[PDB]
């Protein structure tokens, strides 16, 4: 259909603590680590955002939350990171920018430009296909039956401890939602639109 504000104007759509979560000059940003969430589940849509990125950022989009409070294991999460940072060295391919974080890498990385400037990412949710498009290129595909296992991805590499529930297992609708801050790297957002598929 047609697009419309991810949490309305004014946040008036989302459930987020306002000492955390604000926006400045229209770009949406944390000061702690709490979550900010849509009060409504969607499913069969597509997600577009701008996001910026610090140096050393590492943060992600949440979608198909089934549990905003215990979200970590109910959810999948798009990842959102510095690339150009290389600090745990060569990192994994699921920490990348428009990975599927701990279950599928991107397919080229460094496509996220460097902290500061604005990037534009697409994510569209159709069910258990799930498509990053990330600053106009098509970074990540996952077909989520795929998932069989809860401790080893299709690409051979092991599922975080943390991330126990099968894909494949998991509910293709919930709350979409957005990380906060958890140390010295900020992000920041704006542009956050939806509409269905
Ligand atoms: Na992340």
């Amino acid at each position: 259909n047609k697009w419309k504000p991810l949490f309305g104007k004014n946040l008036e759509n989302a459930n987020y603590n306002p000492e955390v979560w604000s926006e400045t000059d229209g770009v949406l940003g944390a000061v702690k680590d709490e979550s900010i969430w849509t009060k409504d589940e969607y499913e069969n849509f597509e997600l577009d955002l701008d996001f910026k990125t610090d140096v050393g950022t590492n943060s992600g989009v949440v979608v198909y939350c089934t549990d905003t409070k215990d979200w970590i294991p109910n959810s999948v999460e798009i990842q959102i990171a510095d690339d150009h940072c290389e600090k745990w060295g060569n990192g994994k391919p699921y920490e990348k920018c428009g990975a599927i974080y701990g279950h599928l890498g991107a397919v080229q990385d460094k496509v996220v430009k460097k902290p500061g400037e604005w990037n534009h990412m697409r994510i569209k949710c159709a069910g258990q296909h799930i498509m990053v498009i990330l600053n106009g290129k098509k970074v990540t595909e996952m077909d989520m039956s795929k998932w069989t296992s809860g401790t080893k991805n299709p690409d051979g590499s092991d599922i975080p401890s943390w991330l126990p529930k099968p894909f494949a297992e998991l509910p293709t609708k919930g709350f979409i939602g957005l990380q906060g801050k958890h140390g010295d790297s900020l992000i920041w957002f704006r542009n956050i639109k939806i509409r269905s598929l």
